[PDB]
């Protein structure tokens, strides 16, 4: 039995809670009560197989299992109706089927919080539920959540209302504490998002190697047998977690946890802190730890990796774990790059090999290999030093605008609220970043928006409009930035033809928090770029400065909301004018 295997080791608590996600997971859409009950009745039917390990079917796969449990209302497909096909499947694939239909973008309701009151009554007064509602609303908007960090949210979660709502002023300690979860989640579920994407779309070997990358700039002092060895359980773990495997997930991640304490000593000294806590906290601790100091004397890459005679038949011996060790060396010494940019140079570094190893001379050949990463390294350093100077002289909102006519004139296809939600996220990047010092830079802002632009590419692979998005998403992991940032302006795009209904102004709007308006100002300013796709960013201006007028106005003016209507209809004939 599997179902028991997991319980043991993850217990009650926990048990209940991966499985709550998974469901919520799989089903975005159904209620909160159902997924609830199904939990219980699967958690009950554990709790026999751990006694009598062969009972019903104690000795199935957890998917069986699970899958025959959703399908007990799934086929309500007045519910949920491309599902009932899914449950027609068999074991191979009944559960790829799932997986294949999981929405990124649920047309879920807004979700409001009730006043810091009534949080606290309902908090206080039944905690299970109060808790398992918050996974279930998370991870149901989130389906890619990283399960086992999902676990730590929550506990955190659960420490700022039974602190807070003790206090003199809930509304004032837990208002900020929430604000600052709410955030958090978002970045942590994108970075999850792009993991998934890398494993699904382009393969394990693709996600080993950022992998090695990565850690082998956090454990500088680690040896490439130690890294390889991290890295080979870590792809596994995500491979489960974004598969739906979230049990094993939940297990083997701690396992991790577990042999990287153990034998801290040989990978990083910075681990201390992180294996002196509570298992939860002790994960999340050593996934967010700060890279080691680096290994005093370093030989010189060049050594072992241009100048050396060998470096063709080492290539041909074991080519993987060559260039493997390229990466390994070139990454631990440069926690300065992004890890984008240390894949570009590997990648480059492959290509040369391959060409070069067939040459009359290869070491003549590959020996200014070197001299083509210098325009790899220069080009995001510009970049970033390019877009830091701007973000510092109009700030953040001005700042995304100019981000945002940008992006519409590449892309122009792609739907309003896309460009909106991604480009406000691509400014972001401003105040995330900007204020580093060089040396922290490149890694912050380039892989940021490797991040950001994941997301584009998964909520267009939706419903697929640019060909252009298309190419750069699917066409290359590592380059996808570039890609992006060498589209200008599209040609062939036909101008859009002016809709009453979309650019009225209704006072509606005057009730909104003021980040609402700014987006609603934003989502105009995208739909202007649409229809005069050939207008300059002067003309742009001048109105966003109108429209500010308008809402500033009408927002004041006491006639009934006749004047957004009316005036409305104005401002529509301003516009054109322009
Ligand atoms: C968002 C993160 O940086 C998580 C980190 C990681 C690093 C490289 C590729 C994927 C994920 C990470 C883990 O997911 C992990 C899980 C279990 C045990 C230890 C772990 O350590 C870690 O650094």
């Amino acid at each position: 039995s599997e179902v028991a295997h997991r319980f043991k080791d993850l217990g009650e608590e926990n048990f209940k809670a991966l499985v709550l996600i998974a469901f919520a997971q799989y089903l975005q859409q159904c209620p909160f009560e159902d997924h609830v009950k199904l939990v219980n009745e699967v958690t009950e039917f554990a709790k026999t197989c751990v006694a009598d390990e062969s009972a019903e079917n104690c000795d199935k796969s957890l998917h069986t299992l699970f899958g025959d449990k959703l399908c007990t209302v799934a086929t309500l497909r007045e519910t949920y109706g491309e599902m009932a096909d899914c449950c027609a499947k068999q074991e191979p694939e009944r559960n790829e089927c799932f997986l294949q239909h999981k929405d990124d973008n649920p047309n879920l309701p807004r979700l409001v919080r009730p006043e810091v009151d009534v949080m606290c009554t309902a908090f206080h007064d039944n905690e299970e539920t109060f808790l398992k509602k918050y996974l279930y609303e998370i991870a149901r908007r989130h389906p890619y959540f990283y399960a086992p960090e999902l676990l730590f949210f929550a506990k955190r979660y659960k420490a700022a209302f039974t602190e807070c709502c003790q206090a003199a002023d809930k509304a004032a300690c837990l208002l900020p504490k929430l604000d600052e979860l709410r955030d958090e989640g978002k970045a942590s579920s994108a970075k999850q998002r792009l993991k998934c994407a890398s494993l699904q779309k382009f393969g394990e070997r693709a996600f080993k190697a950022w992998a090695v990358a990565r850690l082998s700039q956090r454990f500088p002092k680690a040896e490439f047998a130690e890294v390889s060895k991290l890295v080979t359980d870590l792809t596994k773990v995500h491979t489960e977690c974004c598969h739906g495997d979230l049990l094993e997930c939940a297990d083997d991640r701690a396992d991790l946890a577990k042999y990287i304490c153990e034998n801290q000593d040989s990978i990083s000294s910075k681990l201390k802190e992180c294996c002196e806590k509570p298992l939860l906290e002790k994960s999340h601790c050593i996934a967010e730890v700060e890279n080691d100091e680096m290994p005093a004397d370093l030989p010189s890459l060049a050594a072992d990796f241009v100048e050396s005679k060998d470096v063709c038949k080492n290539y041909a011996e074991a080519k993987d774990v060559f260039l493997g060790m390229f990466l390994y060396e070139y990454a631990r010494r440069h926690p300065d790059y992004s890890v984008v940019l240390l894949l570009r140079l590997a990648k480059t570094y492959e290509t040369t090999l391959e060409k070069c190893c067939a040459a009359a001379d290869p070491h003549e050949c590959y020996a200014k290999v070197f001299d083509e990463f210098k325009p790899l390294v220069e080009e995001p350093q510009n970049l970033i030093k390019q877009n830091c100077e701007l973000f510092e002289q109009l700030g953040e909102y001005k700042f995304q605008n100019a981000l945002l006519v940008r992006y519409t004139k590449k892309v122009p296809q792609v739907s309003t609220p896309t460009l909106v939600e991604v480009s406000r996220n691509l400014g972001k990047v401003g105040s995330k970043c900007c204020k580093h010092p060089e040396a922290k830079r490149m890694p912050c802002a380039e892989d940021y928006l490797s991040v950001v632009l994941n997301q584009l590419c998964v909520l267009h692979e939706k419903t697929p409009v640019s060909d252009r998005v298309t190419k750069c998403c699917t066409e290359s992991l590592v380059n996808r930035r570039p890609c992006f940032s060498a589209l200008e302006v599209d040609e062939t795009y036909v101008p859009k033809e002016f809709n009453a209904e979309t650019f009225t102004f209704h006072a509606d709007i005057c009730t909104l928090s003021e980040k609402e308006r700014q987006i609603k100002k934003q989502t105009a300013l995208v739909e202007l770029v649409k229809h005069k796709p050939k207008a300059t960013k002067e003309q742009l201006k001048a109105v966003m400065d109108d429209f500010a007028a308008f809402v500033e106005k009408c927002c004041k003016a006491d006639d009934k909301e006749t004047c957004f209507a009316e005036e409305g209809k104005k401002l529509v004939a301003a516009s054109q004018a322009a």
